[PDB]
């Protein structure tokens, strides 16, 4: 089997994209956030608390023939920007992009944060990392991909983001007119329960490429790139009045800038990211400080290759024995 699903940004800087999923049985259509940084599948639903809804759309299990409620699990996370959510579990149908997995431990959202309720067009979110990180309690449960690979025509899935514009997730296939070039692939570590593997070295705009390992993590559910506070000075210092705002929370840039491109290996290959990918717009309404979209990942503790660096590329998460990433320009 394959699937294939449109992802599309929620607003106009890419924030982060949706992709519609459907679950239960008639089929509940929600627009879930594909995250490769994350092992859970939540949805909004009719029992999270009234207050925390504020124009999602909800799952509602009892409207759904197939849905059974998971006895005595419950599930709660809290990810890398400080948000979180919490509620119990059912099991059922589950489709994207044509491809259907049955008993999928969906996630019923009791508690969410602030965050989450106020974007109204993220109604749950789809994770794609390794099932080792899902946090449902007492009995661990897999993710779609998971429960999806045995079934697939090949254990991988791509992603493949637009920049300002609808993108595409396929499952168990390879769409070989979706990039140019040849595709190369790099080893992954899964000792963090994340796709995580290591970059080759970078290079700013037209400036020579420094090879140096970057060890990170292919996160589609992260909006910016985070890199090593040494790369990303090199980068915001070829940015003239660029800085870094201890209280806007990063770096900023004038917005009458012309960015410069930011290129990262893979191997002995190299993805370019055009400087308009890094454009993040004012920081508040009328300003004319913009915010960066490559910023320090001291003090997350890990580095990250989200959707700036993501987009620029098509990627392959192969779900192998042996799990790898392959990236191709596009």
């Amino acid at each position: 089997s394959t699937g294939s699903a449109t992802t599309t940004p929620i607003d106009s800087l890419d924030d982060a994209y949706i992709t519609p999923v459907q679950i239960g049985t008639p089929a509940q259509t929600l627009n879930l956030d594909f995250d490769t940084g994350s092992s859970d599948l939540w949805v909004f639903s009719s029992e999270t608390t009234a207050s925390e809804v504020d124009g999602q759309t909800i799952y509602t299990p009892s409207k759904s023939t197939t849905a059974k409620l998971l006895s005595g699990a419950t599930w709660s996370i809290s990810y890398g920007d400080g948000s979180s959510s919490s509620g119990d579990v059912y099991t059922d149908t589950v489709s994207v992009g044509g491809l259907t997995v049955t008993g999928q431990a969906v996630e019923s959202a009791k508690k969410v944060s602030s965050s989450f309720t106020e974007d109204s067009t993220i109604d749950g979110l789809l994770g794609l990392a390794f099932s080792t990180l899902n946090t449902v309690s007492p009995t661990q449960q897999k993710t779609f991909f998971d429960n999806a690979k045995a079934s697939l025509d090949s254990p991988v899935f791509t992603a493949d983001l637009g920049y300002h514009a609808p993108g595409t997730y396929n499952f168990g296939f390879i769409d070989t007119t979706a990039y140019t070039g040849s595709i190369t692939y790099t080893a992954v570590s899964t000792k963090q329960g994340f796709w995580e593997w290591t970059s080759t070295g970078y290079a700013v705009g037209s400036g020579t490429f420094k090879s140096t390992s970057i060890d990170g993590i292919a996160d589609t559910g992260t909006t910016l790139l985070y890199l090593p506070a040494t790369v990303v000075s090199a980068y915001w210092a070829q940015v003239s009045g660029a800085k870094s705002s201890s209280s806007v929370g990063g770096y900023v840039f004038p917005c009458s800038a012309t960015l410069p491109s930011f290129t990262f290996g893979v191997g002995s290959a190299r993805i370019v990211i055009p400087g308009d990918y890094i454009d993040f717009g004012p920081i508040s309404t009328g300003s004319s400080s913009c915010f960066g979209g490559i910023q320090s990942s001291a003090g997350i503790g890990i580095n990250i290759f989200g959707d700036v660096a993501l987009k620029a590329a098509f990627v392959v998460f192969n779900g192998a024995t042996t799990p790898t990433l392959g990236f191709a320009s596009k």
